[PDB]
């Protein structure tokens, strides 16, 4: 075929949310048609199927014509920013960036391990042991916002397809836990136009990727900070946000099966090697022959230090 789209499920699960992709209301159905009609009037020809123009719907909550905007302005980004060249770009480099992310990864452990209940890939970041100082000689902000785009890439490339073959549904979205134990308040209102800045190319240019987002170990006063950032969130980005407290084992157990939990997050989950480090760690479907399909096996992202199980 060469059409990658035809070897992995398109339509998720009947138990998902309204606007999903085999989930849809006839006016539904309708408002992606006339969506996909405009699109190519317009000669857009890439990134015009179901799974991608109906994120863009519900981000808009199918309103076309603000869709339409929406999108043009994304595809617009994409050229400029290069992001539809990334993964290529990084592969043309990829000892320096390597080099440079294994700087960054026990400072700013940044990984994926397993899937939840649904197949999502389960994607886990620990912020407690950032200095700033340091991070600031090792990066630029522009760098780290790069690896942010680059990572959207390789979650669509690789992730979704070999979660979704394994799913037996369309995979679209993240299961996010964010650990906020040990961070500093004044180092989290320094860092406020990044969180923003991040939201910013999450919101409007990967819409609806968001799934579940949990916050845990976060200190007394977070409630303040997390003021601050909320002028940055659109609504649905709020309401995916689960802020959990001294209970979170159990909300996260609700979520996540516990065998693909980490030990130290309630589960019983460890690596195979028990000296390997969570922050150089890529484990899921993508990494199973199994579940690879066309698209190939995704990049070593920590180089030779990448632990795959
Ligand atoms: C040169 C270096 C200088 C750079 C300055 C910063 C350096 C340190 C970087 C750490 C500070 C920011 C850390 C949080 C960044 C924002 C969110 C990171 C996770 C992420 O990608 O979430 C996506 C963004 O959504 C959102 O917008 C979700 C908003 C939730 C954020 C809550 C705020 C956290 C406050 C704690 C900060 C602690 C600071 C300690 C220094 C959506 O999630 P997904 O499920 O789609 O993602 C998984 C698939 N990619």
């Amino acid at each position: 075929t060469t059409s990658i789209l035809d070897t992995y499920p398109q339509i998720c699960s009947p138990n998902a949310l309204p606007g999903t992709p085999g989930n849809l209301t006839k006016e539904q159905e309708e408002a992606l048609l006339q969506f996909r009609s405009i699109l190519l009037e317009k000669n857009y020809k890439e990134r015009l199927d179901d799974s991608t123009l109906l994120r863009f719907l519900r981000a808009r909550k199918f309103d076309i014509n603000a869709s339409v905007e929406m999108f043009v302005e994304t595809e617009r980004w994409r050229e400029e920013y290069g992001a539809n060249t990334i993964i290529e770009d990084y592969e043309n480099n990829k000892e320096a960036e390597d080099k440079e992310r294994i700087k960054l990864a026990k400072m700013y452990p940044q990984y994926y391990h397993h899937v939840d209940k649904d197949g999502r890939p389960l994607y886990f970041e620990e912020l407690g042991g950032i200095n700033l100082k340091k991070m600031y000689k090792i990066t630029t902000e522009k760098q780290m916002l790069r690896n942010l785009v680059k990572e959207y890439e390789l979650f669509a490339t690789y992730r979704v397809p070999a979660c979704s073959r394994r799913a037996g549904y369309l995979i679209e979205t993240s299961c996010t836990v964010l650990d906020l134990k040990g961070i500093s308040l004044s180092n989290a209102y320094h860092v406020l136009s990044y969180i923003c800045d991040v939201a910013d190319i999450s919101q409007n240019y990967y819409p609806e990727r968001m799934g579940k987002f949990y916050i845990i170990h976060s200190p007394f006063g977070w409630s303040t900070m997390f003021k601050m950032v909320k002028p940055c969130l659109d609504p649905v980005t709020v309401s995916k946000i689960f802020i959990l407290g001294s209970s979170y084992k159990k909300e996260l157990l609700k979520q996540i099966p516990i065998e693909n939990l980490p030990v130290k997050y309630g589960g019983t989950s460890v690596l195979h090697n028990p000296n390997d480090k969570f922050y150089y760690s890529d484990i899921g479907p993508w990494r199973d022959p199994r579940y690879i399909g066309p698209e190939g096996e995704i990049p070593n992202i920590f180089g030779k230090f990448t632990v795959t199980s």
